[PDB]
């Protein structure tokens, strides 16, 4: 894989998305993940729908979001099937943005995750409970050093769109959240990579995982 | 900024458009730029609906356009809701094709409107009224030796997508019109450009505006 | 023209679909010159519905197929227009993915299909009724000994997506089928050009057009 890479100066990350305190909101992380697939693809980098999937498949994970997704045959933009945060009546007569045919699971090893990561943005699951990551605001590298590493006890998903080192001691992930751009750093957190954690800081590297797509 | 730009070899202008004599066709020259941002932002180079700002917004100036598409969260394809030329019924449940987060105002000075159409393709409002600029084929650049410089006299917004120099006392706009192909150079004018009338030939620098959109 | 192409290295080429054993499913080949057209044009990578071109306009040839497509002002994305094989109810109420303007027949003539296909897909109508062509696996190029190259005695539209040689007497054209991946070379073939046949192999050179589009 190369040194570095940035996703979002490849065309494929939308803008920063803002749940709110939702009622049900758990498919953000998945979907930029279809949105990358589909930029890459398709040539096009559309917002898609992360309403319709709580709207037609309710938590769940990326996976579940990728296999409702698939099994629909699509899913719609967010222009036309808008976030409210609460679940909603299912409407499957929408206009379809994006479609996917598999996804993929990363093992629980770094090296694959950056592997994955160097062909597209995969989605993650983390631990976010504690104070630490709800109020980092950069500047720099999060260290996360109150996180909780489990993989059992993670709880959200986020999208990594990119990794790079800024020397020893200082290599990371770029990863897109969807709390809005008052969040981190303009709604990213870098996350540091290649510590002592083996399931990476909040778990980062134990859920990967990415929607794949049939190409001539 | 460049020495000159055309957004046409830059996959950011649609086909040009022909009004015909219309009742009420107010928003062409807001709806390109609409189209110029899409295209640069979302890898998506598509025509977008002047039709329904007409319907669902009835004149106006391109900032009553982009307001109105602000408002209403996007607005649908040229394909989905066609061009009659004649206020009807407005339809809202059609698919969105682009979508906007803002607009800017371009200060009547030349040199912020060369700045503004090296970011982007921009709306102008112009004046059109003399014989000369409705006979206009060409093959050069239209001096308006009769246009009214009058910024208070404008009748018709145009979009300026792109401005060089052919030499000295040669220096222009590339103007994209919506008076079909059998005007101007296929559709555009190229009008000079730094002349010694302030308001720009036929008003051209005086209420330039361009919308702006949220990215990664 | 250049020496080779291939248009599926360019992002002109939608994946390769499966017809079944159809009832009606005679616009694939069209289908895809209307997909490589809007690529190119409008940089959208999108597949398109053959199903609404059989339930809209029920045989026929792929200018059948582009007449339609002009007629109706567009045609929709096979996403929203799913592929059944089975002449169904004609839906025009349904999101538009790319809109032709015209089309363009190519000479029963080898170097003006080359030439023809260095501009970008192109739809050609060929003789399948053979055995070794319908059980064609590759791994190389199609001889079609057995072809029958009589222009009058074609039956099936395909997508010629590029061209180039292998050395002499190893010149071919790359052909997309509808047939699914577990036909030819993942669903493609690799025909000889440049024989002794004037028709081509399959009389493949006899039928060639291709919808063309206006832009800026
Ligand atoms: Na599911
Ligand atoms: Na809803
Ligand atoms: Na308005
Ligand atoms: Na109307
Ligand atoms: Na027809
Ligand atoms: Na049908």
């Amino acid at each position: 894989a190369p040194a570095s890479i940035d996703w979002r100066k490849k065309g494929a990350v939308t803008s920063v998305k803002d749940q709110g305190a939702c009622g049900m909101c758990w498919a953000f992380g998945a979907t930029g993940a279809i949105e990358g697939i589909d930029a890459i693809t398709t040539g096009r980098l559309i917002s898609v729908s992360e309403q319709q999937i709580v709207d037609c498949d309710t938590g769940g994970d990326a996976d579940d979001a990728f296999r409702w997704v698939i099994t629909n045959g699509g899913i719609a933009s967010d222009a036309n099937y808008p976030y409210t945060g609460v679940d909603g009546t299912c409407d499957l007569n929408k206009p379809i943005a994006a479609r996917i045919d598999g996804y993929t699971n990363v093992p629980n090893s770094s090296s694959a995750l950056l592997d994955a990561v160097a062909k597209q943005p995969v989605s993650v699951n983390i631990y976010t409970s504690s104070t630490s990551f709800q109020l980092y605001t950069g500047p720099g590298i999060f260290a996360g050093s109150s996180c909780s590493d489990d993989p059992a006890t993670v709880d959200h998903t986020v999208l990594i769109v990119g990794y790079g080192s800024n020397g020893t001691n200082a290599d990371y992930w770029i990863v897109k959240n969807s709390w809005g751009t008052e969040w981190g750093i303009d709604g990213y957190i870098l996350i540091r990579r290649n510590t002592n954690r083996p399931d990476g800081v909040c778990a980062i590297d134990a859920w990967g995982s990415y929607p794949t797509k049939s190409t001539s």
